[PDB]
């Protein structure tokens, strides 16, 4: 697979559409969230989910993360593979084969994985046991994202038991996030969401206690709700993901450190037929729009919208605020993590306040297994 | 790979892109048989599957050639051996011009246009590398993306074509997405009529010049056979007829003279958790089902819905619990939309008899060729 940039190009000989990191926002941004967790004496478990990217894992290990989320056996595989010492699967984990290759990367680094079902822990316990190596397990409750997780409370203390009492499974603490908080747009809102699972999670980790069971992490957080979960003293091992990048979802909260927009597609017009449009060479399969549509990074007046597989759209009342035919444009996301997998490269570029200084290789994308 | 020949459906890991051979070769021969029966060349897009095993039993059928959207995929076509291909769009950028000029020394390749700048700079690259190339011009007939105003825009670049050095003027690219998914039928031919007429007018215009259309390009699986049998488009360009979506399911189906698919594609998936009840996990989210065109469908197990996805997980909802598959049972859902559910595996499993076992393993050669 073949990069569309060499070390020393400027960004403008980038070839289209790329995956462009801001090397100097990215950095600021990964040294901003760092410094805040230690400044409340809490862990920080960047998710890798947002990247695929282990250059990112690495540089996010070197400023003193405990360690990354992955969501899939495949990614903890890659991320392993490439020296990532403590890997986290902030997710169930159900099949044959995959527990079976989980077990295989158990013995090469410290892993975690999480559980919400007996038979979950049952399964994990055996293939930990004919592999003979040992698993960091989470209990995930269900504090209102309503994906996976068990009721909180009896049922998570049950399941925090059968996770001490079997073989391998060393019961290592709660795994307690809500995707829905992340994205809560105003910040009363988003800490009143906060402070609620907050309070449910403190009854879990004392009904825990009660039974003899200590959580040496309370894991969870997103990019929105890291600042009052970290704040809480109920979480100690925060996972954002997308503080490093920031998509334009996220740009619609308001709100604690704040972000900058590091992570863009870089198109070329290569259509400008009439005035009021131009059409650039990336459409959802670069861009895609499960959270509304990517905007174009710092120019007013100009929108993307009706994209197709390889095409966008830019749209504006003035013609000159939309670039010509032949010139390229820097597009913010939508959303961070699905973007990620959609390109086989970070193009990393100093100096946009631009030559690029990086090619990262985005290694795990394809790993869903 | 998830998956080995000889291995059952089941055995297969997940999320996993399951093709049925036998409802993919039935969609291929009724598109294939189809288009001989109305005198029009059928010209396969390869957006939808990016996997040049499929494009070779297209090519097998009797098809001209293929369609890409991209010079990178039309590079992935040549080098696996498919040697007549168009690039239905525009391209801009020296880098992909140059590229695309040495696939012209070794394949009959095409590229459209709607700018007298394109003309200029495509010119130059063939010549440069001493090649030449098929161009047909693009107009806009309801699509409002790429292409010039119908009529007279058309005939100047038209004439352009023919003048530059490399560049053979083929004719006319003309495609409207939006057609392709009006649900009402009536409502989706007199839109295809539409754009008939006006086709028709700039081929009339072009023959005042000394300019004939070699090919009439266009249509996808919704239009198809409107614009196939209007005797106005020769060259087919259907892609997701081979597989089948949620949102073409959604189009109320026209009369006997429309052929119909079947559902040949789906994503292959574990629960993975089944904490309550009314509501089971997999392991398919976003990342493997794209819900550009809306929601992923679970194939023929009615009462259960998917919904909610994020990233690595989806949820089946059912107001009757057992209808629901139970933690570690695998299930086939339809995809929403063929081309971004394609662009999201790295490989087709071929599975026979699922009317299965393992016979293919194709690889989503394409994926990533985006320049």
């Amino acid at each position: 697979m073949r990069a569309p940039a060499r070390l020393g190009i400027p960004l403008a000989d980038v070839d289209t559409p790329a995956l462009i990191l801001d090397l100097d926002a990215f950095e600021r941004n990964l040294q901003t969230m760092a410094d805040w967790a230690k400044s409340k004496n809490v862990r920080l478990r960047p998710h890798a989910k947002s990247h695929k990217c282990p250059a990112i894992a690495h540089r996010q290990m070197a400023l003193g993360a405990v360690g990354v989320c992955c969501q899939k056996v495949s990614e903890a595989e890659v991320m392993v593979d490439a020296g990532i010492t403590n890997v986290l699967i902030s997710n169930e984990v159900v099949g044959r084969t995959k527990l079976e290759a989980l077990a295989q990367l158990a013995l090469r680094a410290r892993m975690g994985v999480c559980v919400d079902d007996i038979r979950q822990i049952r399964d994990l316990s055996e293939a930990m046991h004919a592999a003979g190596a040992t698993i960091d397990v989470l209990v995930e409750i269900n504090i209102g994202g309503n994906r996976c997780g068990v009721e909180p409370g009896d049922p998570a203390v049950r399941l925090g038991a059968a996770v001490a009492q079997a073989d391998g499974l060393r019961f290592a603490g709660l795994q307690s996030y809500d995707g829905i908080t992340q994205h809560v747009r105003d910040p009363d809102e988003r800490k009143a969401r906060a402070a609620r699972a907050g309070d449910v999670t403190a009854q879990t980790i004392a009904a825990l206690r009660d039974i003899g069971l200590e959580c040496e992490t309370v894991g969870g957080a997103g990019t929105g709700s890291f600042a009052f979960d970290g704040m809480s003293g109920v979480w100690n091992e925060l996972q954002p993901g997308s503080y490093a990048f920031m998509d334009a979802d996220y740009a619609r909260n308001t709100p604690v450190p704040k972000f900058e927009h590091a992570m863009f597609v870089w198109a070329i017009v290569m259509s400008r037929t009439s005035v009021g449009q131009a059409v650039v060479d990336a459409g959802h399969k670069v861009l895609p729009i499960d959270s509304g549509m990517p905007v174009p990074f710092d120019r007013p007046g100009v929108r993307y919208e009706r994209p197709s597989d390889e095409h966008g759209c830019l749209v504006a009342e003035l013609d000159s605020a939309l670039p010509d035919l032949g010139e390229k444009i820097l597009i913010v996301p939508s959303h961070v993590d699905p973007t990620a997998n959609q390109h086989d490269f970070f193009i990393g570029v100093r100096g946009m306040a631009g030559t690029v200084q990086e090619i990262w290789p985005v290694t795990a994308r394809g790993c869903v297994f």
